[PDB]
């Protein structure tokens, strides 16, 4: 017996199954119909639902996804799309845009503002821009990512209500629904086509929200906690409210005084950081089943802090629960001085933030001033301190960083000397969960404190592999910077401090994807450093067009209220504060008129304080069958675990560039990678999420020497690198 | 504990009797002058001769700059993120004064409960409870000592 969608029973007509598969095979090479029809080991049994037939065939086709046969990527991707299209409308052919939006609003899935903002006529018109055939350009790995999260669906029953294309056009409509009716359509079609053809990438929260009653769209947050019972109580109640929205938290507690510090004079002594830190952890995991999953955050603190030794080991598996806060990630802030004490084989002094005045502030604002105060307090005997050999301390950090791989580094001096902000008015003293973002902050004395400031991320990324030449970045830069800045006025702000910053500086975090595929296409690699110049030219275009796009919006809608606090308003450009040592590895001259931009911005300002930051993109890149950000692919075919099964995705165009790519573990070292990352920092407003890779197989006795772990860390700083992400250690 | 002393050096500044009379003076310093001293002596003699007992926080506070005297607390948390955020920030402020906490979370919905209709499902009580624990132990060595509470 055969089960149909409507339930009407009927006999098995295998040819039907064959034809379906046949159709999806058209134009593909190295793909076998038999394999799937046998791989599936489909087990017929009297009365079987035809839908289970799809699940079975799709899965089978998936398991065949290999390097030797990459077309199984689209073959299966199309078989799925079919089931998805058929499981939502009752047939492949999608319903009219108008009818769709209508039916949805009735079910309370789409925001009713769509019917009010647009007319029936306009809808029918946008319906023409839609090209439902683009759903066949998706890779299997991308399809799965969409079906699980991207598409509007019933999490309980399992019903899916929309298709890929409808998602694109709608996200655009709501983002540009306020533009004048003169160009409102114009931007709608220009944006849709961009995202649908994978020219522009958007953050998961956006792709799965705009156009739905929901108003939570900010993936990550950066909170700064002061040295107060009140401050902490706030910083805690905050993370809670945010994590409930599944948004990552970057905590900065470095203000909290150290253990033993006198409280209220002499009526009590400080209890310690550990006690509070844990509280922050419970907050981050306040909304997870069993606390096991969800809730991710990275806490930061100075390297010269008094409790540095105790904080350095917090992520260690092996130790007393009383002195451990494993779940949270951390980021040790280091500066020029610390690195110098190591080279000269000298010691390091640990201080409590509340015992050395003007030390914290100078630590981010003025490196010189920091040195003055630092040295002074060292001789002061009355000041509580502790000496530690620079060689020992750093080793501890590198040790925990290796053991866990969640201990990140952040050079403060590089985040204030070569940044879009004025370290005196608004200095960067923290990062996000990604560790990519670099924005100023202000501690709150309460939840509704108006004078507080919270940094929020509204990211995006370009597809290096979707453009032909750098000039195509002009249009893209506009479609991106425009739609993004618009979201800032579309989403809500539960916390005042978060809103203040968003409206005050209107920052944006734009990155890139398919970078690996990019370098490969031009026949370049990471290690050798043959991509040094190309990288300089390519970014130089990505940043320029973005700075010219934000300036254009500033002339049409006014620059950000706090543009005055930015160095961009004082005539300072990224090409003026970049690490000087960067000229010893690149000679590629500027290809854009940065002088004509120095004026247009000097007179009309920028709608956004910061546009360009480099962040990791797992979900984004997948939907575009692209390579994660700038990071090189580990292997041709990557595997992951889903709720439906095993996922496989092959590097884009492996059929012609298999010998062009350079797998992660094919790299002799990290030299090249660092140089490229350093070159990027010269343009990126914010920071980059660079990982440190190591292969024990390339070391004597299979043990990574500490002489090499530091040797590389020093190189990173020497080239202006801002932050260091994960530290992968391959397992043969 | 009770006597005024220097916790650091170890110097003791007062004697038992002075503690008694002073605690009474500050407690009845607002009474009319005629009835003032009468109560001062009548209270002092009572406590000094062990006729009446007083809580530790009182015996070791009234008559000094400190103003924290409440030993124990009873907070009621509602079923919301806001409520919890408050109930947490509260226990913190109180435990810093070494005051015991009696929490009542029984309002917080149970695991699986639908949130915002169907846009999300409850995570559970355990996640929040722990948070309350970290709060209670927010001011303790290690986290082991101090900070006591009973949840209902
Ligand atoms: N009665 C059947 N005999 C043989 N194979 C069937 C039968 N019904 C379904 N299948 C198989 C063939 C396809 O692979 C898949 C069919 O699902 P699908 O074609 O999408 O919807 P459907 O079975 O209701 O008919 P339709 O082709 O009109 O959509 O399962
Ligand atoms: N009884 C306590 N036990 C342990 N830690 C405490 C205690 N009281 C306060 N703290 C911690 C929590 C915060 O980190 C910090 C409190 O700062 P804060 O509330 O501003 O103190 P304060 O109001 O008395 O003035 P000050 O900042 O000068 O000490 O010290
Ligand atoms: N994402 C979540 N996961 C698990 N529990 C949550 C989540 N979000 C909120 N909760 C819990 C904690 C709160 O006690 C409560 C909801 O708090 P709140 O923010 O006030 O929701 P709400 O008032 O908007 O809707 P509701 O009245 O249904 O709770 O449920």
């Amino acid at each position: 017996l055969v089960t149909k969608r409507d339930g009407s029973t009927e006999r098995i007509n295998l040819d039907k199954i064959h034809r379906v598969l046949d159709w999806a095979a058209e134009g593909l090479h190295n793909v076998s119909i038999s394999q799937v029809e046998l791989r599936s080991h489909i087990q017929f049994y009297d009365g079987i639902k035809t839908s289970d037939i799809h699940e079975t065939i799709i899965k089978a086709a998936a398991d065949l996804i290999s390097r030797d046969a990459p077309d199984y990527q689209y073959l299966a991707a199309r078989l799925a799309i079919f089931h998805l299209r058929k499981k939502a409308y009752g047939q492949f052919e999608p319903p009219a845009l108008y009818d769709h939006v209508v039916k949805m609003v009735e079910m309370g899935k789409y925001d009713n503002h769509l019917l009010e903002d647009y007319t029936e006529e306009e809808f029918k018109q946008m319906d023409t821009f839609i090209d439902h055939d683009r759903d066949m350009t998706f890779s299997y790995a991308a399809v799965k990512q969409l079906e699980g999260k991207y598409l509007v669906q019933n999490r309980v029953t399992g019903e899916i209500y929309e298709s890929a294309q409808f998602l694109y056009i709608l996200v655009a409509a709501c983002l540009f629904s306020n533009y004048p009716r003169e160009t409102r359509l114009q931007y709608v079609k220009r944006f849709y086509d961009a995202v649908s053809t994978f020219k522009i990438s958007l953050p998961t929260p956006i792709m799965s929200g705009v156009r739905t009653p929901t108003r939570q769209f900010s993936s990550c947050v950066l909170i700064e906690c002061g040295d107060s019972l009140d401050s902490i109580n706030a910083t805690s109640s905050a993370i809670v409210k945010y994590v409930s929205q599944r948004a990552g938290i970057g905590i900065n507690a470095g203000r909290i005084r150290a253990l033993g510090s006198p409280i209220r004079g002499g009526e009590a002594f400080h209890t310690g950081c550990i006690p509070f830190y844990k509280h922050f952890q419970t907050a981050v995991k306040s909304c997870s089943q069993g606390g096991v999953r969800g809730g991710a955050a990275t806490l930061f603190y100075p390297m010269w802090h008094l409790e540095v030794e105790s904080l350095l080991v917090l992520k260690n598996n092996r130790g007393v629960e009383g002195n451990r806060v494993r779940h949270m990630d951390y980021g040790v802030q280091i500066n020029k001085l610390m690195y110098t004490r190591l080279l000269k084989g000298e010691d390091i002094t640990l201080f409590s933030p509340s015992d050395v005045p003007g030390l914290y502030d100078a630590f981010f604002a003025d490196q010189e001033e920091f040195e003055r105060l630092y040295t002074k307090y060292e001789k002061d005997d009355s000041i509580r301190k502790q000496r530690v050999k620079a060689v020992e301390l750093f080793s501890l950090m590198m040790q925990e960083r290796a053991s866990t791989g969640r201990i990140y580094i952040q050079n403060v001096d590089h985040c204030n000397t070569h940044s879009p902000f004025d370290p005196a008015i608004a200095p960067v003293r923290q990062s996000n969960l990604c560790l990519e973002i670099a924005l100023p902050t202000k501690p709150l004395n309460d939840v509704n404190d108006e004078n507080g400031e919270i940094a929020l991320c509204t990211l995006s990324a370009f597809n290096l592999g979707a453009i032909n030449n750098l000039d195509e970045l002009e249009e893209l830069a506009i479609l991106a910077v425009r739609a993004l800045d618009a979201l800032l006025d579309y989403q809500d702000y539960p916390i005042p401090a978060a809103k203040r910053g968003a409206m005050g500086r209107r920052t944006l975090g734009i990155g890139v994807i398919n970078f690996a595929y990019y370098l490969a296409k031009h026949g370049k690699r990471y290690s050798d450093g043959s991509a040094n110049n190309l990288t300089h030219k390519t970014f130089e275009a990505i940043q320029y067009y973005l700075l010219k796009a934000s300036n254009e919006l500033a002339k049409e809608q006014g620059a950000c209220p706090w543009f005055n606090e930015t160095t961009y308003a004082k005539g300072i450009l990224p090409i003026d504060t970049y690490k000087k040592d960067l000229d010893t590895i690149a000679n590629e001259p500027l290809h854009y008129d940065w002088e004509a931009l120095r004026e247009s911005i000097k007179t009309h300002g920028l709608r956004n304080s910061t546009l360009s930051a480099l962040m990791p993109s797992e979900t984004s890149s997948q939907i575009s069958n692209a390579t994660n950000g700038i990071e090189p692919p580990r292997g041709y075919v990557s595997i992951k675990a889903s709720k439906d099964g095993i996922l496989r995705q092959v590097v884009p165009d492996y059929e012609h560039l298999h010998d062009a790519y350079e797998l992660l573990w094919e790299m002799p070292g990290n030299d090249g990678y660092l140089q490229l990352v350093g070159i990027m920092q010269k343009f990126i407003d914010q920071s980059i999420s660079a990982n440190t890779n190591y292969d024990p197989s390339r070391f004597p006795s299979g043990k990574v020497p500490m002489q090499q772990l530091l040797k590389d860390l020093l190189t990173a700083y020497k080239f202006g690198v801002k932050t260091l992400y994960y530290q992968n250690t391959r397992d043969g």
